[PDB]
């Protein structure tokens, strides 16, 4: 039984405002590469990829919190891809590749097993992106929540991100006219060139968001896929069509504010008869087969594209997570901990 070093990213303590790299601490611990005797229904894994996700910011402040907080002194946890080294669980065996909740470290003794699934060709990292939680988020928000119909107009914010880039391609599959906003020229070019968006604009260079939306949506928006909230959401509301739908997926412009911004155009919910509906992807896990059945053939034919941002090494993970809130990532942010 080899006992080896185990680098970990430890959560320091609760924060306010924007997260900093000193809120996460590199610690070198030790681990024996065997499931402990008397420790049952557990899986010991070597972590291969880690996902960086905006919701992780909310785990860094103590609040009624919608996701359980990080524990100070303990490793950051989140979605990852890992290889089973040893198992006391009947459904996992040495060599299996899994996806699910694991530790921000080289090796994790996963004690529940509820939060992991065995990986069924495509890049391993896809299982925490288009074939994982962000892909399921895009599928549930667009197809289940938004009720898209052929010919409808669709606006997507954070459109080059892990979720948004898929929403735009689903909208094209549905025969919709789709526009996205993103924060750099490169992201805007990628929206039109690889994600098949009909148009796109850099919201950071638009001094009048209402005017920008009217450029692209002269007769209004049928479906707004909201990833950002805040001023963008407020500009969208008067530009919705009657009976338009807003899929409230996230509001990343708010996650680092002590006081959330006021949204002032909600009267448009009445005047435009809008259905604004939020959702949490965990309540849609039963749709994973429907996601796979749709996107796996398209990926194989190269008819749907997925762009990832791969940070190299566990030590790069804190900066990769902080970069989400400045738009440093181009596509789905992942961390490569080890090859395998
Ligand atoms: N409901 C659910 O269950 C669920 C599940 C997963 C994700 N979500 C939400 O979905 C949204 C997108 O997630 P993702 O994983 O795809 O992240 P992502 O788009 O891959 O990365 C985050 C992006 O947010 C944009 N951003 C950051 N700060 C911003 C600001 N102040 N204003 C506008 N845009 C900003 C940046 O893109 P730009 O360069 O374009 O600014 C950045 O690249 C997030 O709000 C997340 O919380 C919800």
């Amino acid at each position: 039984v080899e006992e080896v070093s185990n680098k970990q990213i430890i959560f320091k303590d609760y924060i306010n405002g924007f997260p900093k790299e000193s809120d996460m601490i590199l610690k070198t611990s030790t681990i024996k590469l065997k499931v402990p005797e008397g420790c049952n229904d557990a899986v010991l894994v070597k972590n291969l990829y880690l996902s960086c996700d905006p919701y992780m910011r909310s785990r860094m402040s103590k609040l009624d919190n919608y996701v359980p907080i990080f524990i100070p002194g303990s490793p950051i946890t989140g979605d990852g891809v890992a290889k089973v080294l040893d198992s006391s669980h009947p459904d996992f065996k040495r060599g299996d590749l899994i996806r699910g909740i694991t530790g921000w470290e080289e090796y994790t003794l996963i004690q529940s097993a509820e939060f992991i699934t065995k990986i069924q060709d495509l890049p391993l990292s896809y299982h925490i992106g288009i074939l994982g939680m962000p892909g399921l988020t895009a599928y549930a928000g667009f197809y289940e929540i938004s009720s898209p119909k052929e010919g409808e107009t669709v606006f997507v914010s954070a459109a080059s991100g892990a979720v948004g880039q898929l929403v735009g391609q689903f909208a094209k599959l549905s025969g919709c006219y789709v526009v996205g906003s993103a924060g750099t020229k490169d992201k805007v070019d990628m929206l039109k060139n690889k994600f098949g968006f009909d148009d796109a604009f850099n919201y950071k260079e638009e001094h009048d968001l209402d005017a920008a939306l009217k450029r692209y949506f002269p007769e209004g928006i049928d479906i707004y896929f909201d990833n950002v909230g805040g001023k963008m959401l407020d500009a969208v509301l008067p530009n919705m069509k009657t009976k338009g739908r807003i899929a409230t997926c996230g509001m990343i412009s708010q996650y680092n504010l002590d006081e959330a911004e006021g949204v002032r155009n909600l009267f448009c919910i009445m005047t435009k008869q809008i259905r604004m509906q939020g959702y949490l992807v965990y309540y849609y896990r039963h749709l994973y087969p429907k996601l796979f059945d749709l996107v796996v053939p398209l990926l194989r034919q190269g008819k749907i594209n997925y762009v990832e941002d791969v940070a190299e090494g566990l030590e790069s993970a804190p900066a990769a997570l902080i970069g989400l809130f400045s738009g440093r990532n181009v596509g789905k942010q992942v961390v490569r901990v080890a090859t395998e």
